[PDB]
């Protein structure tokens, strides 16, 4: 594949998150799930219990086959349901809610926004955290303003007419070779993620790009690094793994 190195990338930022915030036994509650690709990672992390949620059947289908066919040593848990738009009440707290590239289909409408951190203020554990990677609203404007929203890996379409501010943009198309197509995102609305969150005991303890993210770490891990192809990117690559940022919140 073309996205190799993306992939690698991607996960690699994604294990580092995830060794960053997690100690042997804790409880993840993982929502957008997807085919579970983090439970490889989860095990390494030694963690006790694993809670895979999406709003995607076929995706929580192969996530179940995944943990079915896999050595692991926690727990497994799955859900079909929309964690996001819909109140969610598993019924216990976690240590660590993740939500890794699909937070911000959380960001529909003002409701929506609403019972997605009230669902995730919920099942976290007092001083548990709230680990994402989400596409970066600054990031994404930026380009725009460049005139180049994209190469042979992605592309990217805003969605404003005539008479319309650009801040006044609410959602994108998000195209990626060997993946989504014309999928729509909404931009996370930062402040209004960060007020929300404060409101419901959670405060911000990290946000920081995917390049800066993905070289300090790489400076500081070198080992798990070379573990997958790690070493370098190009241009073109790091265009699209520049288009993300990792935030962290903490359940004070
Ligand atoms: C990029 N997919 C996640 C991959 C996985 N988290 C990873 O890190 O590899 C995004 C997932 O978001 C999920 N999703 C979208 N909207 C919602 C929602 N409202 N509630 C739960 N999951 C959702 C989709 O079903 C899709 O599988």
């Amino acid at each position: 594949s073309k996205t190799i190195n993306i992939r690698n990338a991607n996960n690699f930022i994604k294990a580092c998150l995830i060794r960053l915030y997690t100690k042997r036994g804790d409880s993840v509650l993982d929502l957008g799930c997807g085919k579970g690709g983090d439970l490889l990672k989860y095990e390494r992390a030694g963690i006790g219990e694993y809670y895979g949620v999406d709003i995607a059947e076929v995706s929580i289908n192969d996530a179940r086959v995944r943990a079915r066919n896999m050595k692991r040593r926690f727990k497994v848990f799955f859900r079909a349901q929309d964690s996001y738009g819909r109140h969610m009440d598993l019924g216990k707290e976690f240590d660590v809610i993740s939500s890794q590239f699909s937070f911000h289909y959380a960001f529909s409408t003002s409701e929506s926004l609403d019972i997605a951190q009230r669902n995730i203020a919920r099942h976290l554990r007092p001083g548990g955290y709230f680990i994402m990677t989400v596409p970066s609203r600054d990031v994404i404007l930026e380009r725009y303003k460049q005139g180049r929203m994209s190469n042979d890996f992605y592309k990217i379409e805003l969605e404003k007419m005539e008479d319309v501010p650009m801040e006044s943009v609410r959602e994108y198309r998000f195209t990626l070779l060997d993946s989504v197509n014309n999928c729509i995102e909404y931009f996370v609305d930062f402040t209004r993620m960060v007020d929300g969150f404060k409101r419901l005991g959670l405060s911000l303890v990290e946000r920081k790009g995917f390049i800066d993210f993905y070289e300090d770490e790489g400076r500081r891990n070198p080992e798990l690094s070379k573990k997958m192809g790690l070493g370098c990117l190009t241009r073109e690559e790091s265009e699209v793994v520049g288009i993300y940022e990792v935030v962290v919140f903490r359940k004070l």
